[PDB]
């Protein structure tokens, strides 16, 4: 529910182009979710570009990479730009009317394990506000964050915009990235070792955030993970030659038409049934996120739901503990939930007492 702004500098709008968001001095995007990317494509900011030429979109190298790989958004060539990890980058904001002068400094942190998301943290003559997009870090990762501190302590934050998607003490624990990672690895590992005709198929409904998981178990296997389109990666071969797209490898992370229902999936996607007339053996795995509460003990990470099928614990999001030892770390005055799993009201007031103010 985050609208592209933050109180502390409106001439700036992230993670949104639409509305008030077609008045912005400059852009950001935070990673290629399509939750982030609303009005990005939309013909009234193609409108609004034409008419206003100094206006910029920044965002990772990454991001940027796979923007550009896109017919829809290579409008934008000419004006996006890359800013680079961990390296405090000054921008000028220009008004295109009355000439106001605005200068800020923004410094992209790693946010997690999606390919180019990325936090920003804004340092301006209105204070130092942290916009975090989605996120899950690893434990200590913000504390070791150098560019997140002066002289010792964290910066003083005026205020954070953070991913509050699992802000309620119900979500309180949620299984590492490791764990998550190696319950996967161990379930394809002892389906795919039993014969050639031994497939899985991950069910991930996005066709962007998963990577990491498919290059990890691409890695580790030695097969590559099937895919509906791996072009967004030509220039980014870490992660492209653990992708393919022919069909004729026993992982698989395909997708269907995303019209269908559920219920009426029948096969893998790309329709492969049997190689040398010898039927394949599937099992799906549906990566799910799983929690407990702070009083519970967390349980396997892989759920088994029927003869052939898992779900397995995912999360591109953080915590409720981890949302609070983030904040109790960084210590700002506010804390501004984009995301409410409720209302604004509940989670304000649960992350308040985090806050100076
Ligand atoms: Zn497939």
């Amino acid at each position: 529910s985050f609208e592209g702004q933050m109180a502390e500098y409106p001439t700036i709008s992230i993670d949104r182009f639409d509305r008030e968001n077609l008045r912005a001095r400059a852009y950001f995007l935070s990673a290629c979710h399509k939750d982030h990317m609303k009005g990005l494509r939309a013909p009234t900011l193609k409108r609004r570009l034409e008419c206003s030429l100094k206006v910029y979109l920044y965002c990772s190298p990454v991001t940027k990479e796979l923007l550009l790989t896109s017919p829809k958004y290579r409008f934008w060539k000419k004006r996006i730009i890359s800013i680079e990890i961990e390296t405090p980058t000054q921008i000028s904001l220009v008004d295109e009317a009355s000439g106001e002068k605005e200068e800020i400094v923004v410094t992209l942190l790693p946010a997690g394990h999606c390919p180019g998301s990325v936090m920003f943290l804004f340092q301006g003559n209105n204070g130092t506000v942290l916009y975090t997009g989605d996120f899950r870090l690893a434990q200590g990762e913000a504390a070791r964050m150098e560019l997140l501190h002066s002289g010792g302590r964290v910066k003083d934050i005026q205020s954070v915009y953070l991913d509050t998607t699992f802000c309620d003490p119900r979500f309180y624990q949620i299984p590492s990235r490791e764990e998550c990672l190696s319950g996967v690895l161990e379930l394809v590992r002892s389906w795919i070792t039993r014969s050639p005709y031994h497939v899985v198929w991950l069910n991930c409904k996005a066709a962007y955030g998963y990577e990491y998981l498919f290059t990890n178990l691409s890695e580790e296997l030695g097969v590559q993970v099937h895919v509906n389109k791996l072009d967004m990666f030509r220039n980014m071969p870490e992660i492209l030659h653990h992708l393919t797209t022919d069909r004729n490898t026993q992982i698989h992370a395909c997708r269907h038409p995303k019209a269908e229902e559920y219920f009426q999936w029948s096969k893998l996607p790309c329709g492969i049934t049997s190689r040398n007339r010898i039927p394949l053996h599937i099992i799906s795995i549906k990566p799910s996120t799983m929690w407990f509460g702070e009083r519970s003990r967390k349980t396997n990470v892989i759920v088994r739901t029927g003869e052939s099928s898992y779900r397995a614990c995912f999360s591109f999001h953080s915590s409720y503990s981890e949302i609070k030892d983030f904040l109790s770390y960084l210590c700002p005055v506010n804390a501004y939930p984009n995301v409410i799993p409720t209302t604004m009201d509940k989670v304000v007031e649960i992350l308040k007492p985090l806050c100076r103010s």
